[PDB]
């Protein structure tokens, strides 16, 4: 399935976030093993409670940094409370 990157940010949001329900597609063939340089991702958690769709949003850039930082380029975000699915 996914590459060893895909794998440490299934496993980061995983950890991080515990969601309900976690879906991470790479994409890296829509802009180009392609690199994993794009992801989708959809995330459903408890975390998002109360936060802005930016807040969200900046929160996995956040957690995801590292990554970002060394060839990981774009990463597409929907990211839901379970309430709100």
């Amino acid at each position: 399935a996914l590459g060893s990157r895909g794998m440490r940010i299934r496993e980061k949001l995983e950890k991080e976030l515990d969601p309900v329900e976690l879906e991470v597609e790479d994409v890296s063939y829509q802009h180009a093993d392609d690199g994993e340089t794009h992801f989708n991702l959809r995330i459903v958690s408890d975390a998002f409670q109360g936060k802005s769709l930016v807040k969200r949003h900046r929160l996995i850039y956040d957690l995801l940094q590292d990554e970002l930082k060394s060839g990981l380029h774009a990463l597409s975000i929907v990211a839901k409370t379970p309430a709100e699915v």
